[PDB]
């Protein structure tokens, strides 16, 4: 249950993933349910996550209401994100709902709107990745973001509310590939202890 190199699997009912490119190091310890701990040092790009991977046949509406209750002790040294993350396919989209970050509030673009949800106010952004690694090969795809205005590291993220706000703004979503509580680092080091992470789909916790 010690993962220090790329790996995709299921642990205690959650689909876990460790992903990095070359350079630096990371260690992910898979703990009960949706929980896990992460440590990274001098990485180029690293992601740690536990959630649900889907079979690419359903819209988020078809999957149902998605909500994540979480808690994490997040200690980044540099650029890193504490978020809900995932992808859609057809179209291929990488998405983020960011509740905390390190020294840099992402994602560097001009906001396209705002959403109020879960007692916070999030700025909404759309960015473009060109010929970058993805879940479907080296590709050019959009990234969708909701970024909280101030940091928090525990609470509930009403994931489906963000998806409806994005679609309201014309940020087209495809079939669901994944939704997961994620820690991402970029050119940084840090630690994160995700001590609470429950994904409920139509109110039912994952198992
Ligand atoms: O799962 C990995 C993704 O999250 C990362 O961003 O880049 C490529 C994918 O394989």
């Amino acid at each position: 249950q010690i993962v220090t190199d790329n790996s995709i699997g299921n642990h205690d009912g959650y689909d876990y993933e460790f992903w990095k490119d070359s350079g630096g190091s990371g260690t992910m310890i898979l703990n009960h349910g949706g929980t896990f701990s992460a440590q990274w040092n001098n990485v180029n790009n690293i992601l740690f996550r536990k959630g649900k991977k889907f079979n690419e046949t359903q819209t988020h509406q078809q999957v149902g209401n998605m909500s994540i209750n979480y808690g994490a002790n997040f200690q980044p040294n540099g650029n890193a994100y504490l978020c809900v993350y995932g992808w859609t396919v057809d179209p291929l989209v990488e998405y983020y709902i960011v509740d905390s970050w390190g020294n840099w509030r992402p994602p560097g673009a001009t906001p396209k709107g705002t959403i109020t949800v879960d007692g916070g106010t999030y700025d909404i952004y759309e960015t473009l990745r060109v010929n970058q690694p993805s879940i479907k090969g080296i590709a050019t795809f959009k990234q969708y973001w909701s970024v909280r205005r101030s940091k928090r590291t525990s609470g509930t993220i009403s994931v489906s509310n963000h998806f409806r706000a994005w679609e309201n703004l014309g940020m087209n979503m495809g079939k669901m590939y994944e939704v997961a509580l994620t820690v991402e680092g970029y050119q940084s080091s840090g630690s994160a202890n995700v001590y609470s992470n429950t994904l409920r789909i139509n109110g039912n916790p994952l198992s």
